[PDB]
Parts: structure tokens; C-alpha cells; sequence
């Protein structure tokens, strides 16, 4: 009975197998398996004939490492076999595990596992349990593990992992042995769109910065996995216009010129080399490259897995329901979820919160703010273009993300009030400094916290908590948990708990319209008039961000390197992150009526 | 509901607690405990959390919290011997930090990391307004304060209880304990208590004759020493002419008079002891950690000494192989090692009755004339105890005097391998039996339990029995789930796929009966106990590195052994009949008291 993960459309996406036990009748056990356990210890005092009687009591319960309880569960976990399918060597291997299922574990210690196994086989031969023909056959055998994957998460991997990883973080492994059915808030349609959007957008950035060379050279093809419609290939021959590579299935294909001609060499973030003139300039024989098919087959392409990363988090602003979550380029490349764990500087994406607080103090989008050099704090922050503009309205200041006005508004608003709003988005006391650096978006945030923060505009100034579980049922079918979220607007549940108000209705509604002005009048791609959004770029374009919404959906996208480096000069939030956001929102919001903030 | 260990005479001797879970109603949980789990993680996605509080109720009694603890109540019991409402804020925070990795943060395994995690949580609890700063300073300054109760109770017959736990765990792992079963052993409690006293007195006898070896420590702390085998650590505070004064672990100061320490002839070596002490300063120094023994009144104290020497006793029923008594060393609290089941030693002349039984097999009798003459085996001429020879002598005289030359001659007569096969058929390990003429003088390594199995062959009429310690196992519901089906030497004897297994015959009835009587005459001629149904053989290895005695009656086989764990000489006077035999006599006399004569048939 495994932990089962479903989407909001009651569709099964993941099964997570915990503690396994397959009880067998003593008669169903091959004698050689019993013999293996009898030879496992030198001395029995319960020859070993009374151990055979007491063995029946423990045979289905013995912990045999890696969630295996009993002989059948160990035959399944280690070899993907039934007890009668096991070899003498395999039976002896399992027979050696009870004493210490970690010091002898063939996964965690293959060295000692073989030593123990063969000792048992040696003892079985001495006891006349096995013949020498069986002894030589068995002792010469390798470990031969064929471990089936009991953690099935192949449909929406980041969504299934989110459930497993979060339950384990808060409650340990016992959370997976409960056999519960977890019914998530995830929209599968929206989840699929987000997965494609993050993959395409990162492939877009990667392609424009050029070919970086093969992912490895003189390394073994067995050590690389296929994913995101990219398949590892070992280059075998390089010609005038085409190369030949060996696939993991054993086949060899011929990647033609049109499939590699894009490979202008990467020189730096801001520089790429001339278009390649021959295939030798792109690949070397014994290079580990990634290839891509077409629809069915026909032709192949030389592709590249981005070194760059990204994320997407989409939440319902009224309750905080998580609709879509993508933690990186691909789950197989990295199981790391940047949406829930990727601490980054928000840069300019923080400004709408600070400018909302200015509006709360009495200001308007038209209020005159001053873009001037700020020496104050014996630290002089400089604007993006190293320029100043003088007196400009609050709305202009936000749109151009004038760093000097932000520090001035932070001095006006007070560092305390700013930190209070931030904590209301899920932030900890320890992750927001007191200093005037918070006006510039330098403190580390998780994108989920940004989606929570932007939801404040979308919902009219209420504090919603992001949540991924709608209900949990026990294996039987009984509902044991039913989500009771804090609602921004309780009447709105037509197309119990009330969320506390964190920002004044007018300020949340005003910021919303400034953000809509920012997207409709600044930048320029969708046929919607209910969208508000803000771009963000940190110092030396170390992060590209876009936080945007409509009345029914908040989406935050991010693009950057895991080890912080520049994305390039001409690489801002609106260039790297925005195209993923547009591509998601357009598709996710397709055939849905206009929904905007309610000034109540 | 722990693994319970009983004797054959129905005494509960040990309780072994495995996986623990004490389910509690969510309402019964102190809010500070819930708050601790709330502050344990930075972000929850299932200031306030709320979502976690609802999902916590589902796992609160099942969360694995390390060291067999499942749920908050089990962790409160295991780590602190407290109920959840008795926990401090610091303790609640400690348990709250364990779910994520109950080993990387375990306070019993990794205390440093555990302290860092706990305080981080307390810090987090203060930030959220869960705890006040007064509670924060109070809690953060607290130590680990572990008060782990002992869930493995075994203080009646410790070697017997440990035998069950250690053997189930060896063969079946920890899951063998969390089963809640009732194990009904073959152990006789009366006999077990006698054996415990016998092994303790006999080793104290050897130790005392060998002299005082000095205090167990000097200038060290009295808190670091345990009391056991009726010996209590004392720190010497004053040394008078004829007496000394020592501080006890309870805080009292006792006076040890001259008669209490006068035995303390100083130990020089196994073969040498110093002159009788003339004054108390020659025995003790002020600040010496000594061991004392009271009388029954606690009105007189004695200076005693824990033997450096070891011993064992194993008593089994020869008809089925039931283990009646087992003592693995001087005391379980000095060493948890069981020398009866794990102590591999050379048997010495304790092996000759096996070899002489095979001589009888082929056709010989106790009266058959054998040759005590000088025997050359390659570049090794074995010499008898006294180096002398006796010429033609009957087989029984040869065994009694343990004439090494007749043994090698009998080994040549029966054949090296045909003997190895028989030694194995007696219960000795194939790999542990060499392929040479020295197996005649007991060179192999044996377990005493194997010797008791082998001697039971004489006692039972030539059958091979297997030693067993479990009579039956019942589940928690009272249902018998296991019932021992041993191989019986004599099935009719109990009434004084099959229901009753008949043990395999390994000797002709005549040769087992003949060896038995040879062994009885070995014992009657130069033993003490008022019994005529006892047969036995002494054993001494080269340089008295081992003193042995293997003896029986029709109902009980007892094997005793005396020696050092790191093989050294016991001394020159120290043969099997001197060191081991007195423990055997002392046990057998008391164990067989008020029982009719029982001999082989
Ligand atoms: C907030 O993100 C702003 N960042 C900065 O002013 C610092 C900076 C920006 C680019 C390179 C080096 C340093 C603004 N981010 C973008 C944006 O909002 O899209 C601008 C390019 C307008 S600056
Ligand atoms: C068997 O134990 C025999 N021992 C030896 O040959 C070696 C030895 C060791 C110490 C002293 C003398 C000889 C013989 N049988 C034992 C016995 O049965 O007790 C003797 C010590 C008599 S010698």
C-alpha cells in the first residue's frame, strides 16, 4: 500500500513505496533459502535443526535493509524476483544481512557483502547443503542487483517530489509508510505547460549564448541519463559536414550539418564565436554529446543542456493553492527544487512591496519622488544606468526601478515596517537584515515567498499561506485531512477561514494598477487586460526575475546560474524570465474570463 | 509489551524492550511541544504556520525519533524517562529536531550536533513569540540532561537473559525483540543461582591463593566504578598500622580491620607470592580505589579482589541437550562476554575420552592391554606428565593417568581422519580440528558447550544430542507459537514430521557405557560428594594455560573451565582437578542434592 499522489483532477502522478513485507507460507520457501539461513551462523542453540523451526516465526518479518522486511520483500527490493526465482548466491546474500543490515548491505557495502555471501556458500558446502558444482556456480557470481524503482514519479516529477520531500522534511520516513492518498492542489494541464515553458525558455537562453562543448570527453556512456527530450551519445566519427554518434540503445546515427550549424562557440556571456565552418570545430571523437529527435524520428539534432537554471511557481491568490511548480530545467538533471529551496536575491522584484508601503503612508502613483545620489548611510547605491533623473512620479520610479528612490522610500517608510511585510510572505526574522539594502532586493528569498507577496496585490491586501494538499485519505478511503485555508475573500469561492489583511485595500489596488500599467505600457504579447507584473535584475544580471498575476493566478519565474555568475549584459528579467512567464500565463489563462483585483 | 524471558521453573528473569509507541490524544499534548515542531522547520507548505499543526496530529504518535522511539511519548520515555507533560522546553525542542534525520541529530549518537539543532529551534521559537525570553534563556542554557531508562532489564540471572537476547539478535536481528513474545527457557533458576555462586567462589579461591595485585585504581573518581558480585568500590581515606579506612559510594566511611586484609600476600607472578603482609601500609595507599565486602549484618568489612582470571560453567540435560545453567565469566557486569558459548580454548586431556571411546568402538575394552612406551612422531617425541613410561597397562589405567603416549598410539590405531570424523560427530568444528597426531593431546580449539555436548554421549548411551535453550515461545495473546522438538537420546526416558525426534547414535551402547564407568572410576579414585553416579575427567593444557573438568550423572552434564582471557599460565599447582574441579563439585553437589542416583544404561 504505497503513498499515492494525485492532482486536483484526481489523476495519479506518483506512488511512493515505503516499508515492504510479502508474507509467504513456510512450505512456499525453497529449501536452499532455509539452508542459507542455517549456514549463516556458526553456532545455533535454540545441527541447526531447531533453527529451522524458529526460522518460520521470523522469515516474513526479518529486516533485511533498504525497507525490506522478510525474504519476499528482500527478493523484490534487491533483485525484482520472487523467492523461487532466486539463485543460490542470491539466497546466501540475503541470508547474510540479518546480523547487521548496513555493515553487510550489498548497496552500501558491496565489498563485505560478497565476503559474507561467499563465507555462507563455503559453510553451505561444508554442511552438505549445496554440491561443489552448485558451489563453484554460485561463488563465481557477481552481486547482480536488479533493484526495481519503488518511488514512481514520471508524470510531473517536481510535483510528486514536492509531496515526498515535504512530508519527509517535517515528519521523517514514517510519513511514507502510512499508505495515505494525498490529493494535491496541482492542476495537471497547468503543470505540463509550466514544465514545457521552463524547458523552452532555458533552451532559448542557452542557444543564444552558444555551444560550450560536449558535457564530457573520454567518460562512460552508461553514466549519463536521458531527459527533457535529450539523449546521451558518444561521438564515433567526425566528417566535413556531419558527425556519427553511438546511442545508449546501441544504434549509431548521422547528425547532418543543419543539426549542428547553430553551434557558434561560447566565448563568454557577452561574446560568441563565428558560425562553425566544419564539424571538427564542434565535436571531437569520444565526446559525450546530447541529441534530440523530431516528432517520430527521421532526422536528429545536436542540442545542449543549459548550465543555466530556472523555476516557475503558480499559486491561487485567494487561498494560496499551489497550481504549478517547476524547480529547475529538469528533475532528472537536478532533484533540487529552486521554487521551494532556491534562495536568491529578488533584486527589483521587491520594489512593489516597498512602494505599496509608501502608498500606505499617504503617497499616490503621481506623488513626486527624487532620483538623486544617496551618500546617506556612508554607502552610495548606484542606479542601473549609473544615471539620475531628479523629481519623477512614484509610478515612473517603480517602472525604471530607480534604486535611489527605493532607499529614500525605505528611509520614509522605516526599515521595521518593510521587514514586517516580508515576514508576512513567509520570511524568517534571521533572513531579512535591518540595513537599507532591503530597498535594493539583496536579502535571499524563495520564489514561493515572492508568489505569496505578489498575491497580496491580486487579492486586495490579504495574507494567504501557500498550500499543496487539499485532502488526505487513509488507504481504506476515509478522509483524515481536509485543507482549511485562510481565504482572502470568502464570498469569491464562486466563478470558512478568513485571511488577515496585511496591506490597505487602496494601496493593494493601486499597486495592482501600477503593475498593470508596467506590463501594458512598458515592455513592447498576450490578449488579456487583467495582467499585472514586474521584472527584476540583480547586480551584474546574476538573476532574471518576473513576478506577475491576474485575479485568479500569481506566477513567479526566475532564471540564473546555481553558482552566481552573470547571465550577460543584455540579459534582464524582461529578456530571460519574462518569456517563460508569458508563455505559461497565455496558455494557463486561455479561455478564462478577465479577472482583476477587487477594490472592496 | 516487551520480550519476556522466563526460566523452566517459571521465574521471569529478563524483559527486553524493543520498538516503543505510546499513543496520546492530540489534546493531551502540551502546546510548547506542538510549538517546538512548528519552529523545527523554516517553511511549511502543506508569525504562524497552522497547516503543520493539522498534519502533525496524523504523525505525532508514529514519527520515528531514534533509538526505538516512535512518537512523542515513546521519545519522552526513552531519552528522559518522562511523560510528555513532564518535559522541559529545551527537551521538547530536542525531540522536535530529530524527525529530519534521527542519527545526524541524535543526542545519544551526536550530542554536539543535537545541541546546535535544539538551540536553533529555541531561537526560532523565541522569534515567533512561542516562548518568552525568560523561557528562552532558561532553556538554551540547559545541558542534554539524558535520563535514559534501561529498557533491557536483566538483573536476576544475567548470563541466561543475555543468552536469549544476544542469540535472537545474532540469528534474526532487532525485529526478534519487538515481537512482544514470551520465551520460556530450559534454565533451572535454582541451578542457575548455584552455578553463579560456584563460579564466583572458585575464582575468588584461585585469586586469593595467588595474592593481592594492588588496588584497581589510584587518585581516580569513585563515581566511575560499579558494584557487582558482592564487591563494593571504596576510596581509602586513612591507613593505620593494623587497619584502613575507606569512603563508600553511599558516603559512609567503613573500617577494615587486620583480619580483613591479612590474606593480602603480594602477587609476584603465577608461581610467586610475597610474604604475609606485616602492616596495612604494605597493602593500601591513601586515595586507592579498593573493593570491599560486608558480612550478612554489614557489621564487618573485608578487603576483597576481583579476579583477573576467568571461568565458565555449562550444565545441560544429556537426554535432549537442554541448557539448565550457563555462567560465561566471573560476573556479567565485569564482562558481558559468554565464555561458555564464545570462549574458544584448547580442551587438553578433556578430549582423551573421545579418542578412547573410538578405541573401544573398533573392539577394545577398559581391560584391553595398551602400550605406554616412548613414541616418535617425526621431529616430535611426546612425553607423559612425569616423563616416565608404564609398559603394558589396561586401557582404563591409560585414560585415568592421561598417558600421552597411549593416546598417540590409539590415534595411529584408529586413524587421524576416522578420529576427526568422530570428533566432529561429538560436536567439534571441522576447521577447528587439525590434521596431525597432536589432536591426541587436545590441541584443537573448542567451546565448552561442545565439550558438554560430547560428554553427554557417555551419560546418554552414545547418542548425539544438540544443546537448546528454548522450551516454548508464546505470543502476547498466550498462544504457543513455538514448542521445542529436540532429538532425544532415549524417548521412553521422559516418562520416568513426527511428534518425537530420536537422536542419532554416534557410539555403540557398550563403548559409551564402558567409557562412563572408566570416568566414574577416574572420579572415585582421587576426587568428596556423597554420590556414586558421577563420572568425570580433568584437563590441563601445556603450561597450565587452561584448567578443565567435564563431568556428569545420568541427568546432568557439567563442564567447568578456568583460565586467563589472554592465555597465560595459571601456575604450576593449577591443574583441572585443582582450579576447575572445585567449582564442578560445588555445583553438582548442590544441583544433585535430594535426587536419586541416576547412571547410564
Ligand atoms: C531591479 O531589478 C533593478 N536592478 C538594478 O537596478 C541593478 C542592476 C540591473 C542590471 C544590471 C546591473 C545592476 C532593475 N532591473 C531591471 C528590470 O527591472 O528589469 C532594469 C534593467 C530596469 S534595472
Ligand atoms: C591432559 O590434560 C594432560 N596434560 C598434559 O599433558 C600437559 C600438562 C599440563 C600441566 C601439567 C602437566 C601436564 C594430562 N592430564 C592432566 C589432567 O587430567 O588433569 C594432568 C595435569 C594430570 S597431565
Amino acid at each position: 500500500k504505497p503513498l499515492q499522489v494525485y492532482t486536483a483532477d484526481n489523476q495519479l502522478i506518483a506512488e511512493y513505496g515505503g516499508k515492504l513485507s510479502i508474507p509467504v507460507e513456510y512450505k512456499q520457501i525453497p529449501p536452499n533459502f532455509i539452508h542459507a539461513f542455517l549456514a549463516a551462523e556458526d553456532s545455533s542453540f535454540f545441527q541447526n535443526l531447531s533453527k529451522e523451526d524458529i526460522l518460520s516465526l521470523y522469515v516474513n518479518k526479518i529486516f533485511l535493509g533498504k525497507n525490506a522486511y522478510g525474504i519476499a520483500a528482500a527478493a523484490k527490493i534487491y533483485y525484482n524476483k520472487s523467492i523461487n526465482e532466486l539463485s543460490i548466491a542470491q539466497m546466501a546474500m540475503i541470508a547474510g544481512l540479518p546480523k547487521a543490515p548496513s555493515k553487510y548491505n550489498p548497496v552500501v557495502n558491496p565489498e563485505r557483502a560478497l565476503e559474507r555471501r561467499n563465507w555462507i556458500l563455503g559453510r553451505m558446502l561444508q554442511l552438505g547443503y549445496i554440491s561443489q558444482a552448485e558451489y563453484q556456480k554460485a561463488v563465481a557470481e557477481p552481486i547482480n542487483l536488479n533493484m526495481p524503482n519503488r518511488d514512481l514519479n514520471n508524470i510531473h516529477p517536481y510535483a510528486g517530489e514536492m509531496v515526498r520531500s515535504e512530508l519527509v522534511k517535517h515528519f521523517g520516513e514514517q510519513a511514507i509508510d502510512s499508505g495515505y492518498k494525498v490529493y494535491t492542489t496541482i492542476n495537471a494541464k497547468r503543470q505540463a505547460i509550466a514544465e514545457k515553458a521552463v524547458q523552452d525558455g532555458l533552451e532559448a537562453y542557452d542557444r543564444r549564448h552558444g555551444w560550450r562543448g560536449a558535457e564530457a570527453h573520454d567518460k562512460p556512456l552508461s553514466e549519463f541519463r536521458a531527459y527533457a527530450n535529450t539523449y546521451p551519445a558518444q561521438v564515433t566519427k567526425v566528417n566535413s559536414s556531419s558527425f556519427e554518434a553511438l546511442m545508449q540503445d546501441g544504434s549509431t546515427v548521422t547528425v547532418q550539418w543543419s543539426g549542428m550549424s547553430w553551434a557558434r562557440p561560447y566565448r563568454n556571456a557577452n561574446s560568441v564565436g563565428a558560425a562553425p565552418s566544419r564539424a571538427s570545430q564542434i565535436v571531437k571523437v569520444k565526446d559525450i554529446v546530447r541529441l534530440r529527435p523530431n516528432e517520430a524520428k527521421t532526422a536528429w539534432s545536436l542540442v545542449q543542456v543549459p548550465k543555466v537554471q530556472g523555476q516557475l511557481i503558480a499559486i491561487n491568490p485567494n487561498d494560496g493553492s499551489i497550481e504549478a511548480i517547476v524547480g529547475g530545467y529538469n528533475f532528472y538533471q537536478s532533484k533540487f527544487n529552486r521554487a521551494l529551496q532556491g534562495w536568491r536575491q529578488p533584486g527589483s522584484t521587491i520594489k512593489p512591496f516597498l512602494y505599496a508601503l509608501a502608498l500606505e503612508r499617504g503617497m499616490t502613483p503621481y506623488s513626486m519622488v527624487n532620483d538623486s545620489p544617496i551618500t546617506i548611510g556612508k554607502w552610495t547605491p548606484k542606479n542601473s544606468d549609473g544615471r539620475y533623473l531628479g523629481m519623477i512620479p512614484l509610478r515612473r520610479a517603480l517602472y525604471l526601478s530607480r534604486n535611489t528612490v527605493s532607499v529614500r522610500l525605505l528611509q520614509t517608510v522605516g526599515i521595521e515596517r518593510t521587514r514586517q511585510l516580508f515576514m508576512d510572505f513567509g520570511l524568517q526574522e534571521d533572513q531579512i537584515p535591518r540595513n537599507y539594502t532591503i530597498a535594493l532586493g539583496t536579502p535571499q528569498v524563495l520564489p514561493i515567498q515572492m508568489a505569496t507577496g505578489y498575491a497580496t496585490f491580486a487579492n486586495g491586501g490579504y495574507r494567504v499561506q501557500p498550500h499543496f494538499i487539499q485532502r488526505i485519505e487513509d488507504a481504506y478511503g476515509k478522509v483524515i485531512y481536509e485543507a482549511k485555508p485562510e481565504y482572502a475573500c470568502i464570498p469569491c469561492i464562486n466563478a470558512y477561514r478568513q485571511a488577515q489583511r496585511i496591506l490597505k485595500s487602496s494601496s493593494a489596488y493601486d499597486m495592482a494598477n501600477i503593475l498593470r500599467d508596467v506590463i501594458e505600457h512598458g515592455t513592447g504579447k498576450i490578449g488579456r487586460s487583467d495582467l499585472g507584473g514586474k521584472t527584476g535584475t540583480t547586480n551584474d544580471a546574476k538573476d532574471a526575475w518576473f513576478a506577475g498575476f491576474n485575479g485568479k493566478l500569481v506566477t513567479v519565474t526566475w532564471v540564473g546560474f546555481d553558482q552566481p555568475t552573470t547571465l550577460g549584459r543584455r540579459e534582464y528579467g524582461g529578456i530571460a524570465a519574462l518569456p517563460i512567464w508569458i508563455n505559461f500565463m497565455g496558455q494557463a489563462l486561455q479561455g478564462t474570463p478577465a479577472a482583476w483585483v477587487r477594490l472592496e
